């Protein structure tokens, strides 16, 4: 399986959300869209909040055009499980999607960007088309964290084909980060992109993901426990 940390498109960015959705996404969602910008979203199954009490934020952000890709259920170290854990980690989130959007997705991002031969098999045989990484990052889990302003000012000079690293679990990220930031990547000549499109795959939705059957409604299955 190909993986990618470096778009291809001239002028393109992408702006990428790890562990998420969580308590601000319909905030974050919303400041996208008001300026057009698409972004990524790499989300867990039971990590910062079950993913099926974020059904509404992900049909939004479905039916939106934004990308929506795996980072496995439980947010585990891959390099640190077996082949039949990783699996697991990863048909969780499908199963989820599939009951949610009708959708399986084609890709994922790796947990603490950790990866090793047997996550790169367990990704060929279950059909997805591409590890996604990153190139920037934007610091903010690091620890200590820096401030929004030094984010801010790091996104300054984040050249032309960054695919930056946020996590959307972090409140000055919606709050302050994008609200700045999107503004001075759009106005220095910058199409925020979706990581697909950013690579020269394809820019139409339903190619990011393959559709098992249509969307379900909320019923008891709808669960992490
Ligand atoms: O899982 C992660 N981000 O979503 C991660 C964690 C540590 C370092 C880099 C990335
Ligand atoms: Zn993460």
């Amino acid at each position: 399986v190909p993986v990618y940390d470096t778009c291809t498109v001239p002028g393109s960015f992408a702006l990428t959300f790890d562990d998420g959705p969580y308590g601000f996404s319909t905030r974050l969602d919303s400041t996208l869209n008001a300026a057009n910008a698409k972004g990524s979203f790499f989300i867990n199954g039971q990590n910062w909040g079950c993913i099926y009490d974020y059904a509404d934020v992900l049909l939004e952000r479905f039916n939106n055009g934004h990308f929506i890709a795996s980072h496995t259920w439980s947010h585990v170290h891959m390099n640190q499980g077996t082949y039949e854990q990783l699996s697991h980690q990863l048909e969780l989130v499908e199963q989820a999607m599939i009951r949610i959007l009708g959708v399986k997705p084609l890709y994922m991002r790796p947990p603490y960007g950790e990866y090793n031969d047997v996550v790169l098999q367990v990704l060929r045989d279950r059909g997805y088309k591409g590890l996604i990484m990153w190139n920037q990052d934007s610091g903010d889990t690091f620890t200590p964290t820096p401030s929004s302003a030094q984010i801010i000012d790091s996104y300054r000079s984040f050249p032309e084909k960054t695919i930056s690293l946020n996590h959307e679990i972090k409140d000055f990220t919606v709050d302050q980060v994008i609200p700045a930031v999107i503004p001075i990547l759009q106005q220095k000549g910058f199409s925020l992109q979706t990581v697909p499109e950013c690579l020269g795959l394809s820019s139409d939705p339903a190619d990011w993901y393959v559709r098992v059957q249509e969307p379900g409604t909320r019923d008891d299955s709808w669960t992490c426990e």
